């Protein structure tokens, strides 16, 4: 369905100065939540003006490296129920709370205090995962990362270098692969994407070390290689990826679906790419847009029909942030 060859508009810039900005969540109305990886805040962004409303400080967050507040994402009940999910590193692993957000108190106040969800999950200076987002099964999934730990990825009994697919309020998804386990696919380094096409199934990025990154179609139980395997051609037993990049070229966080391809945000790439699907096969060749134009891109997300939104990174501590980084951009693509 989507043509071979995309296009990618940058409409607007939505919003400037933003500090470390990772989780991003669409609200019902039009406006945008954010996280901070470093200075652990979620920020209100006001779709028509950019004005930002800091809604408050998550406690127990502890920043070091690639950890501290990750992803963020609205309960599927959220425009009843007023619950934000977040995933960040705390002093001794990462792990996922709930908050209650009331748009009503004053500026800094307006986090309930968190009910912890899930805890666990290896951290470490690098490969923390953080990408939660909640399926069309109304089920939670986190990716994560090793670590550091190669070791950990093909452990069925470790959370680290896994997705996880968890209720709401964190119990391993009924119907799971594995029996009283949130583990949903293994065999992963770090997973910092994730989002669901219009049949439901979903997909990932992946951050390979030095040679392959990757877009997986994720199914329950499979294996995806690592530490054996990086990029395709992992063998007998590994589920290989859709699509494989140099990590020069990607480094990918973010994915998001639209328009019947998934947009995918490199970091050490600079740039973002396109790969439209016929089921679960690219349909054509990947394409990049946006190279170097706005430095590091870490995150993507759907902002309704053609519409995206787009998250710089270029504070995160390996970039050169210019004036008015990190910034959100609103993108119409084909
Ligand atoms: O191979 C690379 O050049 C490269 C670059 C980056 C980056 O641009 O930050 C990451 C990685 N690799 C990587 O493997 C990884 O897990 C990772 C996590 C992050 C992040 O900032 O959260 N960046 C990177
Ligand atoms: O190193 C390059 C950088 O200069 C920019 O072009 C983005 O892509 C990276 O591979
Ligand atoms: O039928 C598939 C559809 O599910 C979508 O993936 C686009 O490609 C078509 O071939
Ligand atoms: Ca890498
Ligand atoms: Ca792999």
């Amino acid at each position: 369905a989507p043509p071979a060859k995309g296009s990618v508009k940058v409409l607007r810039t939505v919003a400037t100065g933003l500090n470390s900005p990772w989780g991003l969540a669409p609200l019902p109305g039009g406006d945008l939540l954010v996280s901070s990886r470093d200075e652990a805040t979620i920020t209100r962004v006001d779709a028509k003006t950019g004005r930002k409303t800091e809604l408050g400080e998550v406690p127990g967050v502890s920043p070091s490296g690639e950890g501290g507040l990750l992803g963020i994402a609205l309960s599927p009940d959220y425009a009843s129920d007023h619950m934000v999910y977040a995933y960040f590193t705390s002093a001794s692993d990462n792990r996922i709370v709930r908050m209650l957000y009331d748009e009503k108190k004053p500026s800094g106040e307006q986090l309930g205090a968190p009910d912890t969800v899930f805890r666990g999950i290896p951290k470490g200076v690098i490969h923390n995962g953080g990408r939660i987002a909640f399926g069309p099964d109304k089920m939670l999934y986190a990716g994560t990362g090793e670590s550091g730990d190669t070791g950990l990825s093909q452990d069925r009994k470790s959370l680290g270098g896994k997705i996880l697919r968890m209720t709401p309020d964190g119990e391993p998804a009924p119907g799971n692969p594995f029996p009283g386990s949130p583990v949903y696919s293994y065999g992963h380094r770090n997973v910092q994407g994730l989002a669901w096409d219009d049949k439901q199934r979903l997909f990932a990025s992946e951050f390979g070390q030095d040679t392959w990154d990757e877009l997986n179609a994720i199914k329950p139980g499979d294996n995806y290689g690592w530490p054996e395997a990086e990029g395709k051609g992992g063998g007998s037993g590994f589920h290989d990826p859709v699509a494989q990049w140099s990590t020069d070229e990607a480094s990918p966080s973010g994915i998001a679906y639209a328009e019947g391809s998934v947009w995918m945000a490199g970091l050490r790439g600079e740039r973002l790419w396109r790969i439209p699907l016929k089921g679960t096969a690219a349909a054509a060749d990947p394409q990049a847009f946006l190279e170097g134009e706005y430095g590091r891109l870490r995150t993507v997300a759907p902002a309704g029909g053609d519409k995206l939104w787009l998250v710089t990174s270029n504070t995160d501590g390996r970039g050169d942030a210019k004036g008015g980084d990190d910034r959100i951009l609103e993108l119409e693509v084909e």
